[PDB]
C-alpha cells in the first residue's frame, strides 16, 4: 500500500476545490475517466460518495486484485502553463 489509504471520492473533490480554492482536475490512465469539469454541475462530481480507488475501477468495470498493482494517472488540466498543474499521480494497489 503506497501513500494515504483511499477515503472518499467526495472529501477528495471536496478538500481540493474548499481548502485550496482551486478547480478539480480528471485522473484518467486505461481504466476510466474520474469526473472534475464538464456540463454536469460540479456539486455533483463531488457528492459521489463512492471511495476514490474503489468508484475508478467499479467506473472501467474492473474487480480488484490480489497482490500490489501499480497503477499511474494522468492529471488533465486547463492552463497556460504546465507547472500550474501537478505531474502524474503514482497509485499502487
Amino acid at each position: 500500500p503506497a501513500g494515504q489509504p483511499e477515503r472518499t471520492l467526495e472529501s477528495l473533490l471536496a478538500h481540493l476545490q474548499e481548502q485550496h480554492g482551486l478547480r478539480v482536475r480528471i485522473l484518467l490512465h486505461g481504466s476510466a475517466l474520474l469526473y472534475a469539469a464538464g456540463w454536469s454541475p460540479e456539486k455533483q462530481a463531488q457528492h459521489l460518495p463512492l471511495r476514490v480507488t474503489e468508484l475508478v475501477q467499479q467506473l472501467t468495470g474492473q474487480a480488484p486484485a490480489p497482490g500490489q498493482r501499480v497503477l499511474v494517472l494522468e492529471l488533465s488540466c486547463e492552463g497556460d502553463d504546465e507547472d500550474t498543474a501537478f505531474p502524474p499521480l503514482h497509485y499502487e494497489l
